[PDB]
Formats: structure tokens, C-alpha cells, sequence
């Protein structure tokens, strides 16, 4: 037997950082969960019990906190690139670092219509994520994403004209509920190293904001023919607005809300145009994916 | 052996309702999870296999959907009172109905600064809940609550002057992070029946909004001496603003964020006034409760 | 406003203890999650910012570990009674301690048919729990429970003869699937103090084992007329086998498995006697409770 | 913009099947969660709102139940291969089917030392999984796995001799707790089609049992030098016992249990050889992966 692939590190490292403006007294908080996995010349830890090649996972944990103390933690594309580069520069035998960051929302409170200097609310479990792969001699690959964005529209969704055969019971419809949790990922052009990531720092927050805005507006305004057709419109617009993105990937569950026939009870009308009360289905769910790139 | 207490019914009943304004084209959605448990003269179903006294849990489920079709589902205090009253009026041998409603957020989307007519976002897992106990000859007891409201302040929290003995390691502090998930419950005066609940319908949404606003403003503005002292200030203000509330109960976890001593690494200063990077603790957590009533 | 009720302490305190037999080399592990809440003369911490009455929740955490170091942690009824008694004896102004323990399974591994001296498996998320209330001048109240015991029987469950009215769609059945998660609680006679709890130590593990065995055998062997009727048979037998129990409470969800009509597809027969494939329902669920005590 | 990749289908499809032996009266239950995603000539559903190429996800759901009615559901490698092959044979424009099955434990109850004919218990959240990729003209790729197998050993784990630098605080140890959740995947040789999968049916359950037994025995008996070294020993033995496996992948969290220094309290000794009480850490955790193949 031989080691074909190996990676190891520390997962679920919770980090909070506060920034304190001395002039204004305004405080800004950042909270993330970080995972770092390393690869390189480490096969002998597996095959020969040679721990000399192991950077302890405990040390990786320490490194994350020290890196967050000495560097900006925002945008997360930059922090992830700094953290990944650290490992491949510090350790001769480590050739790749894989950094995953989940950013948690701490939104400044408005009290009596003014922004509060040091109070925050978690407005939704929506996350902003990055995946940074730093590979010796192959630069920095960044995938940025938003996840956990849960939306519903109560009309202006259709689904008709699909394949009908002896397995099909689904009725065509010209008016349904559409609800999903949005997972959207945009993959940047490969960066040569940290200097090039730093040169594009302003684009990261701006592209996240664009991706979010395009997703919400397209969902709200499209007279949707299908999840497939609406999601492609979202992806097309993101690629048009940021030339440094190579691909956009969406993964959307179709969270079903079923009509309830109440006609057995005193002829109560609750289907088609009369539908008011619906049964949200926990499972099963549709799952629709696509990856959109340039011509 | 004897049956001392028995209750049965249906839990986890997901319900969606849409309201469609024909004039404006504006649609409003409501989504809840409902539990109904019944009590009454049902001991023989347990002791003698006498199913004739059982209103099937499946029928309770049907009743929830039929009730939501024929009545307003907001405010939830009213819907719960209608649903509970139905069971004790329809079934001679059922003497109490216990209704629990969890309301899920569907917040109308703003697209290009205008409210969208039929598109919604789940802005946070905060819930609005009711517990309604309808008891034949004892009226309607309503407990209203908000839960899942997660906040953090990065300064203006202290904790000093506590009991110190041979079990104590905790250092006194004049500046810490305070973070909690708020669970707040206000218990209404007993209502004689549905007519009296209907007479107070406007107070329900208004009192929920007051409870929320008082909680957020007090948290943000109090130079907190302890969770105990801040929560009592919240409860005192709610009781002052709504005379029909008898008691206010708060249950607050103290979600700890620990300083990280980095002085072992090149004398890096990250404690006391120099603290920037902290380790959020998943567990354990403080848990602080109190119930506040009138003199 | 006045404080009507207050309690505070530490939740989610994870504890592991190992016992090492020096003679045999056999090691035994215990892992629990502990919550301690205190009550007493503490209102001024809420009303006056008087922290002098607060035993810090951090100190409660330390006390749990010190108590586990110096005492047996099994049976959990005994450990909980020791921990609760500590607080009301050590602190003059603390008059009640509320201890909740969840015990996690670590079952010794069998390797090549022999018990392994120091290796363990988590065989199921079933828990053994205690609730201990130690109240100055009112002794020690213990509720023991098992929870998370998930079972299914594929036949020998019926449900017919229930109330039928204009809300009823459910068909009577003489053969269905019955599946539940068992939550069973037995409440001990009040104990005068720690000496009396110690005098009954052997009864705690024995009664837990009896409750488990009665639950499994009754579920498996009863030709069930309803969840109500089967659960009462369980409770009756536990009360008959342990005279120091006052009450037995069961809380059982009815986790539904629905027949799937496939007759639309090439007349495939999958209902009634021909039913082979079923759709497990995540929600809603029936919820059936009862408390059984002595004549 | 162009569609680079697309797949869609139905997730979270819960299925139960019962087998009834007419001779013995013995019943055997199977419960799984199934996901099917399709790929093929479907880009126009995304780009042109052409639903004619869409096999509705609702129809995929129906197909899963019909397939389970007409075929064995065990071993899951066989059921997954039948289900995937169905789609690429029935639909000219579908060229790949991706089937994921999670099998849930329903273990027959022993009542009074005899196996019960129709009663089952969920003994642990351990799963048996398959991933089946059926690709027109490229055969059937099967990955089998077990997941959710949670173990702990209280001694006979070491970790010393790792890299020490200015980021390192971790002390070397010759005696620690090792606890993990095992995720183990074995990848079969490519199969030409369903006839070849059928020819190897007995190997699937046997290889699952071997993988489980090797994992448990190696964990229990290895005087572990590291997670890395123990996991490689597991992988080496599976590859030696089943020639039709190409690779074995393990993913192991290192769930930390920390010593608690109690020496501040009356000089209590609870570290090194005196350690009895430990604090289980929820996060962070080590994460160690490797893929082992043949020379
Ligand atoms: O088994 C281990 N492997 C590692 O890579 C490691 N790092 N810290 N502790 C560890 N334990
Ligand atoms: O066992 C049962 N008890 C009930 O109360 C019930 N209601 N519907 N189905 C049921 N099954
Ligand atoms: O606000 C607080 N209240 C308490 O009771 C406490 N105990 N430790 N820390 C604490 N913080
Ligand atoms: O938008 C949809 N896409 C699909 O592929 C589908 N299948 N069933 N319903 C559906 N809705
Ligand atoms: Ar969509
Ligand atoms: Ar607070
Ligand atoms: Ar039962
Ligand atoms: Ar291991
Ligand atoms: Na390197
Ligand atoms: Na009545
Ligand atoms: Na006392
Ligand atoms: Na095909």
C-alpha cells in the first residue's frame, strides 16, 4: 500500500476580533470559524510513525490567533491568503495550505435611528465564506461564497412543459410558491501570490455585495419558468459585472409548499386560485445545481 | 396504578398562509409551527383500550388547517385562542386545550429601496411564540415570547464584587464582552374567553414590539453590572408600559468570549487593554433567569 | 416591580472521569453534561447591582470538577445529590440547588469476543438523565429518566374505534407501523438528605435497568391498541417493581410511516396487505403523554 | 456565458421497506435516505426555459419508490446501481446518474435472549453509505462508506516527537485520551455495468463488515503513535483483505479531552499520572485525512 493523498490540520477554530477607533469610539467586531489543512512531504507520519514532519494541529490553532492579531481579518479572501501563504513560506516540507473561513453576521444595532458604537445583532444565519488554496509554485486559488440566504416568493413562479411519462404524477402549474436556500460561489482567476491578492482587495467586498444584490433582485423580479432558468439569469449577471471571476456556481434546494385539499370538509375551497393555506414540506426537496463560465 | 395526568395531540404542524390584497396586488405570508395538546375525560384510552374518547391526532392536524383557512392567523395570541376554544366547545369530554405556536420570520424584501409585493427573506432565526392554555371554566391564559434574539456588545459590560472563596478563580473585570440569546416571556392577565381576547387584539403586536425595543435599547445602553442587573431593568420597563401583563420572565445564557494570552509568542500583547483577538466558547455557558411581577 | 423567582448558574458543563483498576488494568469511563442552577437570597444582584450575593457561575463550574474528582460520579442520582447538597451547606444564603445530569453512553468494546480493558464505543444517542432538586428543609427530590431510545415495530400495532366526525379523514387500521422515541421519567419518594440517598444507592442502577427492560419488552410484545394503551402497561409494571417510585411519566412521539399508493403506475399494489414500501414522515408527529401514580 | 456543468434531482427522499417471511413470520426492515442527481443534455432548461428536457424531480421521487417496490434494497451498492442504470437506460438525453444512499440502523431487538420477529431498535447514529455514479459508456463507480462511528480509548495513545518552533505550546505526551468519529470510504474497481455489480453482490456486505471490524480492532489494539499512524494501519489491512477495492480513505477528527489543573484548590492532584477528571472540548478539533492505494 502507498499514501495517495494526505491532508491534516485544525477545524472549527472560532475567532473573534474587535477593532476600536480611538477618535470616534466606534467598535467593529468580526467573528469567523476557520479550518486550515496542510499537505506536503508528510507521508512518513502515516507510514513510519515519524512525527518530525508534523506541524502539530495545536500549533496551527495558535498560528491562526497570532495571524489574526497581526493582520486585518477583512476581507476574508485577504486573511485566508495571508494565513495560507504563512504555512508554505515557514515550513520547507509543506507545499499546500487549504483555508476555509465562515464569517458570522454581527450587524451594528440601530437604537432610536442612530448606529450604536459597540452593540451588534445576529441578523440571520446567512454566512459569507471563502475557500483559499495556496499551492507552492501554483499561486492562490480563491472561491468566495454566500450561503444560508433563505427566500420565498408567494407567486410569479411557474413550472410547466416538463417531460411526462408513466413515472409522472406532477401537475403543470402557472402559479406556485418558490422558496430556496441560496448557496452561490464565485471562483476568482488564479492569483500569482499575496501581492496580487492585495492589489485587488477592494473588489472582494464589492463582488460579494453585487452577488447578493443580483441574487435577491433576480429572484424577486423574474417570472420564473423554473429554478434552472432563474438561477442561470443570476449567474450570467454576476459574470458580466466582475471580469476577474471565471465561474459562478449555484446550488439551490426547491423547498416545496403543498396545496391542502379541504373540499372533504363542508366543500371548503383551498386549491388553485382559492389556495390560502399550504403545508410546508420538510423533505424531500429538489436540488438544482449549475456552474456558469465564460464562452 | 391510576392516571394522574394525561395529554395528547399533534406536534410540529407546519402551516403557511398567504393574504392577497386584490386592490394593491400586495401579498403577505405567515408561516408557523403549531402544537395542540388536549386534556379531559380520556383516562379509559390508557387504562381500558377505549379509543371512543380519542379525537385522533390526525383530526387535530386537519382542524389546525381548517381553522387557519377560516380565521386570521395574526396576531398569534388570537389564532391560538380561537384554536384552543374550538376543541373545548366542540368536544363535551375535552376540558383543556394547550396551543403552542412558533412564528417564523418572512420579512418583505426591499428591491431598489421599494418594498416588493410578493418576495420575502428570512432575516434571522428569531421567533415570536405563544403558549395558549384554554381551560373549561377558567378562561384563557396566554404567554407571549420572543426567542432566538442573539446580540453582542464589545464593551460597557463589567463583572466585579462577586463572592470570592476557595472555589473562585475568576478575575474581576471592568470591561468585557457580553453576548446572549434572549428568551423573554410576558404573561397576560387571565382572559374570560374569546370575546375578551378579541377586545385586546391591538395590544398583542404592540406589546411584542415594545418588549423587543426595550430589550435591544436596554442591552445597548446599560453599563451592565451583571446579566442579572441588566435583565431586571428590561423586565421593569415592559411591566411599566403594558398594564395587562402580570409577569415578565427572562432566560439569558452568558456566551463567554475568552481572552487569549499570546505573550509566550515574541511578547505579543493581547490581554486587558491590549485584547483584540478572543476565543468564543461554545460551552459551558452561564444561565441567568428571573421572573419579575408587580409589587 | 418585584423579583418573583430567580435562579442562575452554569449549563452545558461537559465532564469526563476515568476509573483505573490497578489490579486488573481495566479502565471505566464516565461522560456527562451537567447543569447547576441556584436559588436563594440573591434578589439584590438583580435589583441593586449587589454582586456580593453571587457565587460566580465560573466558580460553580470549578465546583463541579472538584466534586467529580473527590466523589463517585455513578450512580448519577448520588453524584447529583452530593453536588446539590454542597451548595446549600457551603453558602448560608443559597436555599435550593437544581442539578441536571445527562449521561452519555461509552460502552466497552468486545474485540474477538473479549471485553477490551480501555476501548469504548458510543452505541446510540440514548441518554440516562437525572434531575435533583435539593431544597433547604425539604430534602432531596430526584427524577430519573431515559431518553433518546428509538424503536420501531413493523406489525402488531392497531388503531381503530376512535371518534369520527366532520374533521376526521383517518382510516381505521388493524395493522400499522409503530415507531417512537421513548422519554420515560420515574420520580422517587422524597429523601430526607444525603444519608438516605446513600442508603438506597443500589436501587438507582437496578430501577434504570428495570425501566429500560419493561419499556422494550412491553413495546415488542404488546398487540398495541394505541400508544396510550401500550404506554400505560409500561408505567403500571415499573410502579409494581419499585415501591420507592411515586410516579412514572412517559412522553412518546408517534413517528408516522405512510403507505404509498403506486396503483397509478402499471397497477402496482403497495397498500393494505400488499404494503412493502412506505414514506417515513419527518413531521407532523403525534405526541402522547401520561403520568401514572399509585391508587 | 455558457453552462460548464449542471446536475439536478431530488434529495432527502426517505424510504422504508419491509420484508415478510411467510414461513417463519420474521419481518426485516430497511430504512434509507436517497438522493438522485442527473446530468445530460439539459443545458436548454437553464438557458432557454426549455422544460421539455426536464425529468421532473417529483418523477425522480416516484421512480425511487417504484424501484424499491420492484427490486431488493440490499445491499445498497446493488440498489444504487439499479436506480442509476434505470435513468440512463430510460432517458436518451440523460448520460449520468449520481445516487447517494444513507442506510439507517434498525437492529432486531433481543427480548429474553431471543431475537424478536418484528421489533427493532436504533442502536447508534452510525450509517452505512454508498455513492454510485452511473455514466453512459464509462460503467459504474461505487464508493462505499461507514460514518458516525464514535469511539474513545482512555490510554494507549501517545503523541511526541512533533515539530517544535516559536508557534508550539503543545507538551509531548506518552499517555492521552484518543476519541474520534470514524468516516471510512472504500472505492471499488470500476464495474462495466449491472451484470458485473450483480456478480459481486456477496462481497459488498462482507467488505463493509471487514472494514468495520478492522477499524474497531486496530483502534482498540494499536499503541497509537498518532492518529496518522493508526489510520494508515487500518487502511493497509482493508486493502489486503479485498482485492476489488482500489483505495481506502479515512477522515478522522481528533476530539480533544483536556486535563484540568485543580492544584489551585487545596493542592488537588489531577494532572499527568493523577489525571482522573477531564474537560471534553467541543471545538476546535484536529482533522486528519488520508487516501491509501496500491503500490
Ligand atoms: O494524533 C495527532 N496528530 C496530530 O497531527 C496532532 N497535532 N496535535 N495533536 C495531534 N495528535
Ligand atoms: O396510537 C395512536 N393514538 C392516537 O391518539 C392517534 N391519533 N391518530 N393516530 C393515533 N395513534
Ligand atoms: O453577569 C454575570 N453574572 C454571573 O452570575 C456571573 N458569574 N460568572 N460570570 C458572571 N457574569
Ligand atoms: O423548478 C423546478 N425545477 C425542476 O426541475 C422541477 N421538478 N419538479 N419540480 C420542479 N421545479
Ligand atoms: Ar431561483
Ligand atoms: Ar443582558
Ligand atoms: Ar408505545
Ligand atoms: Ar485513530
Ligand atoms: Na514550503
Ligand atoms: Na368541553
Ligand atoms: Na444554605
Ligand atoms: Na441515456
Amino acid at each position: 500500500s502507498a499514501v495517495k493523498a494526505a491532508r491534516y490540520g485544525k477545524d472549527n477554530v472560532r475567532v473573534y476580533k474587535v477593532h476600536k477607533d480611538e477618535k470616534t469610539g466606534v467598535q467593529t467586531v468580526y467573528e469567523m470559524t476557520v479550518c486550515v489543512l496542510l499537505e506536503g512531504e508528510i507521508e512518513t507520519s502515516y507510514t513510519k510513525a515519524d512525527n518530525s514532519v508534523i506541524v502539530a494541529t495545536d500549533s496551527i490553532k495558535n498560528t491562526i490567533y497570532i495571524t489574526a492579531k497581526q493582520n486585518p481579518v477583512t476581507p476574508p479572501e485577504l486573511f485566508g491568503s495571508i494565513l495560507g501563504t504563512h504555512f508554505i513560506e515557514k515550513y520547507n516540507h509543506i507545499h499546500a495550505a487549504h483555508v476555509n473561513i465562515v464569517c458570522h453576521r454581527w450587524t451594528r444595532m440601530d437604537i432610536d435611528g442612530k448606529p450604536h458604537p459597540h452593540s451588534f445583532i445576529r441578523d440571520s444565519e446567512e454566512k459569507r465564506n471563502v475557500q483559499v488554496d495556496v499551492v507552492e509554485g501554483k499561486g492562490i486559488d480563491i472561491k468566495s461564497s454566500l450561503s444560508g440566504l433563505t427566500v420565498l416568493k408567494s407567486t410569479n413562479s411557474q413550472f410547466w412543459g416538463f417531460l411526462r411519462d408513466e413515472y409522472t404524477t406532477l401537475k403543470e402549474t402557472w402559479d406556485r410558491i418558490l422558496s430556496t436556500d441560496v448557496d452561490a460561489t464565485w471562483q476568482w482567476k488564479n492569483f500569482s501570490g499575496l501581492q496580487e491578492v492585495r492589489s485587488h482587495v477592494p473588489k472582494f467586498d464589492a463582488t460579494w455585495a453585487t452577488a447578493r444584490e443580483v441574487t435577491l433582485k433576480t429572484f424577486a423580479e423574474d417570472n420564473s419558468a423554473s429554478v434552472q432558468a432563474t438561477m442561470y439569469k443570476m449567474a450570467e449577471q454576476i459574470l458580466a459585472r466582475q471580469q476577474l471571476i471565471e465561474t459562478v456556481e449555484y446550488s439551490l434546494p426547491n423547498k416545496h409548499y403543498f396545496e391542502i385539499d379541504l373540499s372533504w370538509h363542508k366543500g371548503l375551497q383551498n386549491t388553485g386560485k382559492n389556495a390560502e393555506v399550504f403545508a410546508p414540506q420538510s423533505d424531500p426537496n429538489g436540488l438544482i445545481k449549475c456552474t456558469v463560465g465564460r464562452s
